[PDB]
């Protein structure tokens, strides 16, 4: 029953979303800290991680994107080091030798590809909120209510171990009809706000600094009345 799931609010207010605590599978380096909101049969998972110590992983088992909501994490792999504070994001490629060093009481949203579908692209990739973007495809004209927007993106990470493309996107305002989502999508809003109207006839307002996950097949209407900029992970 694919749906739209609010993973975390900017102010860490309660979300309606149910999370399953524990490792996603027998390879997950996280367990008590892993809070999974969604996993599909083909291995895409989304949720949050609560963690407050360091752990080292010899070969990271997933391709995994982290979006910080509280605290701080420093990711180290050999001579590479990336520190993420609230609002910052990075990707751990599949196979990366990585140390994940969280300050106490840290919390991040995640999207992981837990199934490999091609060769590892290992390493850590930081994702700049202010990345420079180039024109990207608006929605299908046939589903539009408003005029077509101008959209831009930058695929800062293009996996070869999955179909994940991860980056930054922006758009002028638009409105379209409800459609089942064509792909899996994590979004974290850098600027603006969007209203997602849902299969059950309810509404989710995604505000600046919130992270939401839209499962493939989830019926979703998009309405934005202003500019939106987001981090994304899409399959
Ligand atoms: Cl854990």
């Amino acid at each position: 029953q694919p749906t739209v799931l609010l993973l975390a609010r900017a102010d860490l207010s309660p979300v309606g979303t149910e999370f399953t605590t524990g490792p996603i599978d027998a390879h997950d380096p996280f367990d008590s800290g892993r809070r999974t909101a969604f996993v599909d049969e083909q291995g895409i998972a989304a949720g949050i991680v609560e963690f407050g110590t360091a752990l080292s992983v010899e070969a990271y088992p997933y391709t995994e994107m982290l979006v910080m909501h509280r605290g701080s994490v420093t990711l180290t792999s050999g001579t590479d080091s990336v520190t993420l504070s609230t609002g910052e994001s990075a990707v751990i490629g599949r196979g990366t030798q990585v140390r994940i060093d969280a300050q106490p009481e840290s919390l991040w949203a995640f999207c992981a590809s837990t199934q490999a579908s091609g060769p590892d692209k290992s390493g850590i990739t930081a994702l700049d909120r202010l990345a420079l973007l180039t024109p990207s495809s608006p929605p299908d004209p046939s589903i539009m209510i408003s005029p077509l927007p101008q959209c831009r993106s930058n695929n800062l990470f293009e996996d070869t171990a999955s179909t994940l493309r991860i980056g930054v996107w922006d758009s002028t305002p638009y409105e379209r009809i409800s459609r089942p989502h064509k792909i899996h999508e994590l979004m974290n809003l850098i600027e603006g706000r969007v209203v997602l109207s849902l299969e059950n006839g309810s509404s989710l307002t995604v505000n600046t600094g919130d992270t939401v996950f839209v499962a493939q097949g989830a019926p979703c209407k998009w309405t934005s009345t202003g500019y939106v900029r987001k981090f994304y992970a899409v399959t």
